[PDB]
């Protein structure tokens, strides 16, 4: 009855990701001004969740 596809969907930029980083690295924990100067036509949640995904809270485990 309900089915479903999928393809080519998409998330984020090569652009968009090196401003991200380079405005992490230069200015910090700033997202509000970083990216009203880096991605103002983007939402705040993008970046949040962006972040804690780059982030990892899990981390390295064994191998």
């Amino acid at each position: 009855g309900s089915s479903g596809s999928s393809g080519i969907e998409k998330c984020w930029t090569e652009d968009e990701v090196k401003r991200f980083v380079k405005g992490l690295r230069q200015y910090g924990k700033n997202f509000f001004r970083i990216r009203k100067e880096l991605l103002p036509n983007k939402e705040t949640g993008e970046l949040i969740t962006f972040y804690y995904y780059w982030k990892k809270t899990s981390g390295p485990s064994s191998g």
